[PDB]
């Protein structure tokens, strides 16, 4: 279960969050370490497409192979707090996965400039979910941890030593269907 109402970023800057470019997730942290694997590949992009506020989502798991896109419409809760629906697709945007009322995350960006973020997330898919994760984004894929972003960690009452990085995993993503996914 998720236990964190994670507080918005003051003065959060959406136009600038969700300006149709792609965030890279390059150090994440699950509260139920166990409810994901060790090694991970995840990224998104976020923008505005014909006045819709939209998340296109891709995670691949580098050991297994699993591979899955989502195309995500957010409803505004306050700002920089938002809720999710998600449909699975493929990267061309073809609903393998439809809508429904019980598939859900909550996305709330806690830290942003223009190359950095940290973001909290709580998946619900049914009656289950994978308890709270944050995600430490970076607009350059190989980018470290920046002192901003690793500032904000600490202001939220986390370790960023605890973070596991995605930086050993030979990570490629395919940016181009990122971003077209925003507007499917
Ligand atoms: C690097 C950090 C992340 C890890 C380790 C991770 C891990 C996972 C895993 C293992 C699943 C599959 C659960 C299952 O078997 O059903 C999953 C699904 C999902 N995650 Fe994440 N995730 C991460 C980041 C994110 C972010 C940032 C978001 C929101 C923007 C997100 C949203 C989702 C959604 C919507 C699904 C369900 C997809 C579907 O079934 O269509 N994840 N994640």
């Amino acid at each position: 279960a998720c236990t964190k109402n994670a507080i918005a970023q003051t003065g959060f800057n959406k136009d600038k969050y969700f300006n149709g470019d792609v965030w890279y997730v390059t150090d994440y942290l699950d509260l139920e370490p166990d409810d994901v694997p060790k090694r991970y590949c995840a990224a998104l992009a976020a923008g505005t497409a014909s006045g819709k506020l939209k998340e296109a989502l891709y995670h691949y798991d580098p050991k297994t192979q699993d591979t899955f896109y989502d195309v995500s419409e957010l409803q505004v809760e306050s700002l920089g707090k938002y809720t999710a629906n998600f449909k699975k697709v493929d990267k061309n945007g073809n609903v393998k996965v439809a809508v429904t009322a019980g598939n859900y995350y909550t996305f709330t960006v806690m830290y942003a400039d223009d190359s950095s973020a940290l973001i909290h997330t709580c998946l619900h898919k049914g009656n289950k979910d994978l308890g709270d994760v944050y995600a430490v984004l970076n607009r350059n894929k190989d980018a470290a941890a920046g002192d901003k972003v690793k500032s904000a960690v600490s202001a939220a009452t986390l370790e960023f030593s605890k973070f596991i990085s995605t930086k050993e995993n030979n990570c490629a993503y395919d940016n181009d269907s990122l971003k077209s996914l925003l507007t499917k």
